[PDB]
DNA sequence: GCGATCACGTT
DNA sequence: GTACGTGATCGCA
């Protein structure tokens, strides 16, 4: 049964009180510049649909909207942030964000639109965005009629779910995460995107013509050593030069053909000299049609920058992601592809960029929660831990780990924060499954404390139903009481890992609201460009690096106080490249 | 035009 | 063995 609502010609006084759910509408999945197709306002005088063009005009709209007094209950209240930013518009007073809320109450769900969102509370009087605007080729916004019922709906929705999911936030105990940490981060997030990363587009460009030339070489090198021309971007037709035509051995099977990843073709390169050619190749395709022509698809021809997306409810642990481009994954310990970060320049002359990373934060958290003595007095001391737990797993002094022996602890201690697995460690280090349980099991009897962490965990895991991290962040693992080995096994790693992946991501994100609150109040031109998951990328006048190095790592050192202290390396250069 | 595979880059 | 996003190929319209 229809919805009734005023299709406003005109703004009025009473579409401007005090508190409404708001809806910016903006259809396009990158907002970026982006148009806003309809608004729709619902508040205790009724429900409105206003046109963009006339809403947007409007000084009086314009004013509610950036009156911070004016409380505004959305859903993906970034989104709107934004496109409202190209716009030259503020918003302001958003006291409630219904994406952000369904995400802390369970990551799990997906919840990407109101309906879904709705949809935990029993909610239905509302459309899934795809079923209003379709999907793909066929997507688009519908006439007005449709299009309004739609907003207003969704408006309604977030109106009427408001409490319920409040409600629940506070018996979670996760109010706070919400109001303190989520939703002023988001605020954040919305101007890092907003102000982007410039791109030296000449510098990619002449990046690509010298990795077009020698992949050109290398692509020949292939022909010559495989005796003929086939495309060794198709795994399939590789696979049947290397393992047919080259009778090499076949040491790992995919599930549809043979395994060519690089893991394996490490393996192979002594029989052959084409797999070398191979790896190689796959090197720099990678950096050529990922990075290079990937990258400049996405710089805006005007500015010269890239704006990417943060998603911000989307990970299973509370960490951030990034698309658009993804700069959560640009090279860096490949030094050929390292070289795709000196791309990365400042926005304006005469600025520099300043980098900032927390040193091993995974391990010191683990250290904090567990309470392991050896492992926090290990950080006390500010040991290199990789040696040290070479040390206590091998039993010698530290002049006798040798390079070998620190490498393999160093695996160790990666698997540790993964969720340790005698089956995954013996593959990443290429060796027995009985030897690498002989290693756990020496790491447990050196660190007791993590070891009782392990097992506690997980059985909290199955008694609760969930685990948690330090800012009441949670996980459900309903997989945790599963009869099948694996999928209970997968179930207990992500118990033991969540509660440290996770509460690293609640440090960080506290430190950028941290961070961003002295900012300001030191008046710095500084401010942030990125964050990818365990450091801070920012830009500032030359002129100002010499407070940053006192200023950032003080704040994230700061952010929360552990049983071991939290360490932040910082660099600062003419390109993030030189910010090393 | 799409989606399942394959691969590989980050932490 | 965590947690992600993107690109080339290939089976099917
Ligand atoms: O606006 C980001 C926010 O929107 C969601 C809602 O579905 O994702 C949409 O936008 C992303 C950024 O363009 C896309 O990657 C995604 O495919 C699209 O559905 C949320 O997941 C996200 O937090
Ligand atoms: O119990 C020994 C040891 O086994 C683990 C393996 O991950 O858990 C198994 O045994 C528990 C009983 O103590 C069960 O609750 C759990 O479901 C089963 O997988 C460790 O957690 C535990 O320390
Ligand atoms: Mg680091």
């Amino acid at each position: 049964a229809k919805m009734a609502f005023t299709l406003a010609d005109r703004v009025t006084e009473e579409m401007l009180a005090d508190k409404a759910a708001l809806v910016v509408e903006v259809v396009e999945e990158n907002y970026h510049d982006a148009p806003i197709v309809g608004i729709a306002v619902v508040n205790e005088h009724g429900r409105f649909f206003l046109r963009p063009e006339t809403a947007l005009a409007d000084p009086q709209f314009v004013a509610w909207l950036g009156d911070e007094t004016k409380k505004k209950s959305m859903f993906d209240s970034k989104r709107a942030a934004v496109a409202l930013k190209w716009k030259g518009i503020e918003l302001c007073g958003v006291s409630f964000d219904l994406l952000l809320a369904a995400y802390l109450l369970d990551p799990a769900q997906g919840v990407d639109d109101v309906a879904a969102a709705a949809k935990m509370k029993q909610y239905e009087a509302v459309r899934p965005d795809e079923a209003v605007y379709g999907k793909g080729a066929k997507r688009a916004v519908p006439d007005e009629p449709v299009l309004a019922e739609h907003l207003v709906r969704k408006a309604a929705a977030i109106w009427e779910l408001e409490r319920p999911f409040l409600d629940e936030l506070r018996r979670n105990e996760q109010d706070r995460l919400l109001v303190e940490l989520e939703q002023p981060l988001s605020s954040i997030l919305a101007e890092m995107e907003f102000a982007g990363v410039k791109v030296d587009t000449k510098r990619l460009e002449q990046m690509g013509k010298e990795l077009a030339e020698q992949l050109g070489t290398v692509e020949q090198r292939i022909y010559e050593l495989a005796g003929q021309e086939f495309n060794i971007n198709s795994p399939k037709q590789l696979g049947v030069i290397l393992f047919e035509k080259l009778q090499l051995p076949v040491l790992k099977k995919t599930k549809t053909g043979y395994s060519t990843s690089a893991d394996v073709l490490e393996k192979l390169a002594p029989y052959h000299e084409i797999v070398e050619n191979i790896l190689h190749y796959r090197q720099l395709g990678k950096l050529q049609s990922t990075y290079i022509e990937g990258l400049l698809k996405v710089v805006r021809p005007d500015t010269k920058k890239v704006h990417t997306i943060f998603n911000q409810a989307l990970t299973q642990t509370g960490r951030l992601s990034s698309t658009e481009p993804n700069l959560q994954n640009i090279p860096i310990r490949l030094e050929e592809g390292r070289k795709i970060r000196q791309a990365f320049v400042p926005s304006e002359s005469d600025w520099l960029i300043f980098a900032a990373d927390y040193s091993q934060i995974e391990l010191r958290v683990l250290a904090h929660i567990a309470e392991d003595d050896n492992l926090m007095e290990a950080f006390r001391r500010d040991l290199d831990i990789h040696t040290k737990t070479a040390m206590d797993i091998f039993q010698v002094s530290e002049d006798e780990v040798t390079p070998n022996m620190r490498r393999q602890a160093k695996a160790v201690n990666f698997g540790i924060v993964y969720g340790i697995s005698d089956y995954g460690l013996a593959q990443n280090l290429n060796i027995s499954r009985k030897e690498a349980a002989e290693f756990i099991e020496r790491y447990f009897e050196s660190f007791p404390g993590v070891k009782r962490y392990m097992e506690n965990i997980v059985q909290e895991a199955k008694q609760k139903g969930y685990v948690t991290t330090l800012l009441h962040r949670r996980r459900y693992l309903p997989d945790i009481t599963s009869r099948n080995f694996n999928v209970r096994s997968f179930a207990e790693r992500m118990a033991m890992n969540t509660p440290i992946q996770g509460s690293a991501a609640d440090i960080i994100k506290k430190a950028m609201i941290d961070l961003n609150a002295r900012l300001k109040e030191e008046r710095l031109q500084a401010h942030l460009l990125l964050q990818v998951h365990d450091e801070l990328i920012l830009e500032a006048p030359k002129e100002e690096m010499e407070r940053l190095c006192r200023l950032v790592p003080e704040v994230m050192e700061q952010a929360v106080t552990l049983r071991v202290p939290l360490k932040v390396d910082y660099h600062y250069g003419s390109t993030w490249y030189d910010a090393k």
